[PDB]
C-alpha cells in the first residue's frame, strides 16, 4: 500500500489514490465486482457505498462513475445522476449511453425540452442502432 | 481539476449578471496574455457553476494553449454534452486528439463537424484537418 505521507500528498495535490497505486489492481476489480453483485441483488445501499468508494479511488474511471450514476438514478437523485452521466460521457467521448440516461433523468426533473435534446443527440450522433431505438421510443412519446 | 471537483461534489452530495462580470474579467486577462490569471478565474467559475458551457469552453481553451491536450479534450466533451448544438468543442477535441497521437478519434471528431455543423467556416477548418489525416 501507500505510506501516509504519500496519501496526504495526493489529497493535497488533487491526485487519485489510483495514481499512487494505494490498493492492488486485483483488489479493485474485486470491489467493482462486489459492487455489481450488490446492485444485481437489490442491495442498493451497499452498492452505493462501494461505488462511492470506487469513485473516490479513481474519479476518472468511466465505469466507476457510471455505476454511481445508475445508483443515484435508482434512488431518484436525478440531478446528481445527470451530473455524473455528463462526466462519464466526456471521459469516454464515444458512448452515447450516458446521454440516453441523462434524458431519462431530465424527464423526471420536469425538464422535457432538455430530455428531448438528450435523446436527439443520441439519435443524431450514435452509431449504436439498438441504443437509438430506445432513445427514439422516448422521443416518439414526447 | 475541474472534473475531479465535479465528481467529488457528486459523491458527497449570485445573480447571473455578476457571474457574467467575472467571466468578462477572465476574458480580459486572457486577451492581454495573462493566461495564468485567466485560468484562475475560469477555474473559479467552473467550481461555482461547472455545468455552464461558456465557463467550460474558456477553461478548455486555456488548457489547449498550454498543451494540456487531454484535460482540454475532456472539458470540450463536457461542453458538447451540455450544449449539443455548437460543434466548436468537437472541432477543438479533434485538434487535441491529433496532438495526443489519436488520429482515428480526431478523424471521428472532424467528420461529426462536417456532417452536423451549420457553421460553414468551421466545416472548412475540419475538412482541412481531414485532408491531412
Ligand atoms: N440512418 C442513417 N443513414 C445513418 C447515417 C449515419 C449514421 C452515423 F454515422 F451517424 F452513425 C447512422 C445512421
Ligand atoms: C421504456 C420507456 C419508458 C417510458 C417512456 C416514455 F414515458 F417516455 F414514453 C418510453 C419508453
Ligand atoms: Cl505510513
Ligand atoms: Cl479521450
Ligand atoms: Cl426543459
Ligand atoms: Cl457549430
Ligand atoms: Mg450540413
Amino acid at each position: 500500500g501507500s505510506i501516509s505521507t504519500a496519501v496526504i500528498d495526493a489529497i493535497n495535490s488533487g491526485a487519485t489514490l489510483k495514481d499512487i497505486n494505494a490498493i492492488p489492481d486485483d483488489m479493485m476489480d474485486d470491489i467493482y465486482s462486489y459492487a455489481y453483485d450488490f446492485y444485481n441483488k437489490g442491495r442498493i445501499e451497499e452498492a452505493e457505498v462501494f461505488f462511492r468508494f470506487l469513485c473516490i479511488y479513481d474519479f476518472y474511471n468511466v465505469d466507476y462513475i457510471m455505476g454511481l450514476a445508475a445508483i443515484y438514478q435508482i434512488k431518484e437523485q436525478f440531478q446528481q445522476a445527470a451530473d455524473l452521466y455528463a462526466v462519464a460521457f466526456a471521459l469516454g467521448k464515444n458512448d452515447y449511453t450516458p446521454v440516453f440516461h441523462t434524458g431519462q433523468c431530465q424527464l423526471r426533473l420536469k425538464a422535457p425540452l432538455k430530455a428531448k435534446e438528450c435523446f436527439e443527440l443520441v439519435i443524431q450522433h450514435s452509431n449504436d442502432e439498438k441504443l437509438k431505438i430506445k432513445a427514439q421510443s422516448y422521443l416518439d412519446a414526447i
